[PDB]
């Protein structure tokens, strides 16, 4: 008992247990919801940046407790966000992975190590080339790229569209005008290239805009609406052009070139092409101890099969089935 406390994590909306039954699981607390002060309490807790959440980083700031960022993890489910609740959860208590404005427990883990050895990276090989071989992301839906749809040997690149209201655009140093400088950046640098426009999943289901996908882009470039499976799609080009989306480091572990425009959380350690500068970040990281921290450490993982903490793992074989 000495080693363990009651005081649970207080929220300010009860969305977050909603969508995430097993939230306390994720946790390793208990939540309550609108305490009235702080005592009693380890830390308060939101979810990305809508009004509830500036509410809890502000409780935080006046009751001087940690802030927990919430996100779903990097591998969530088998169905977009509206389909299922998420396998693995992003809890965050210095800031969060896609906010380059300051450290994160991610960019702290890549920053000054404490968790290389020989086991893990072993580890690390073994859930990178499961994820590779089974090509498994973060959603799990899309459809396999038929063979025919692209021309054997015919140059081309691949331009990612995000979701509008994306924060990891913005809190990744870019802004709405950053998706036109990429494409024109593309069409600049590829003349000979055949240029691909990948739209967003959520965008292709209607829930959300896209940048691109709003654009009127000239008609020689093919924006693709049809849901693929997005490492299927991704196999089939060498050049990958993206602001901060996720998909940017799915094309990374499958060895692309990845030329980034913003500064999401796989940017600026030697691995990427970037038009931004994060100074902060100076250890340089193979993409195997990226993969390793970003994928293995950072996100908790649940067994799908009995709803306790496990790892990587158990989320991939649940996955696989
Ligand atoms: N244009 C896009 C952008 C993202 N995605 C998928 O959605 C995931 C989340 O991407 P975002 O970071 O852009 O929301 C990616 O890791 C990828 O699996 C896609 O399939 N096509
Ligand atoms: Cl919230
Ligand atoms: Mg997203």
């Amino acid at each position: 008992h000495h080693h363990h406390h009651h005081m649970p994590v207080g929220v300010f909306s009860r969305q977050i247990l909603k969508n995430v039954p097993h939230l306390e699981v994720f946790l390793e607390d208990s939540v309550v919801y609108k305490p009235k002060g702080p005592e009693g309490l380890s830390a308060v807790a939101g979810w990305g940046y809508k009004s509830t959440a500036r509410k809890a980083m502000q409780k935080a700031r006046e009751w001087r407790l940690p802030y927990l960022a919430l996100e779903d993890g990097f591998l969530r489910s088998v169905g977009l966000g509206h389909e299922a609740p998420p396998l693995s959860l992003i809890v965050d208590p210095v800031g969060i992975y896609y906010d380059a404005t300051r450290p994160s427990l991610l960019e702290n883990l890549l920053n000054f190590g404490g968790w290389e050895t020989p086991e893990l990276m072993d580890q690390a090989e073994r859930a990178l080339k499961l994820i590779r071989d089974h090509k498994i992301s973060k959603y799990n839906r899309g459809k396999p790229v038929p063979r025919g749809y692209f021309t054997p040997y015919r140059e081309r690149v691949l331009l990612i569209d995000q979701t509008y209201g994306d924060m990891s655009v913005r809190l990744g140093l870019a802004d709405e005008d950053t998706f036109r400088e990429m494409y024109f950046a593309a069409l600049e640098e590829n003349p000979g290239a055949e240029i691909y426009v990948k739209v967003h999943p959520e965008v292709i289901v209607g829930r959300k805009k896209g940048y691109l996908a709003r654009m009127k882009l000239h008609r020689s470039v093919k924006v693709i609406r049809e849901e693929f499976n997005p490492v299927d799609l991704l196999s089939h080009f060498d050049r990958i052009y993206t602001v901060s989306s996720q998909m940017g480091f799915e094309g990374l572990m499958l060895g692309k070139e990845v030329i980034c425009f913003g500064m999401p959380f796989y940017a600026g350690w030697g691995l990427t092409r970037d038009g931004k500068r994060c100074e902060r970040r100076k250890r340089r990281r193979t993409l195997l101890e990226l993969f390793a921290a970003a994928y293995l450490l950072y996100p908790r993982y649940i067994n799908p099969a009995t709803g306790k903490p496990g790892n990587i793992f158990d989320v991939i074989n649940h996955l696989i089935g």
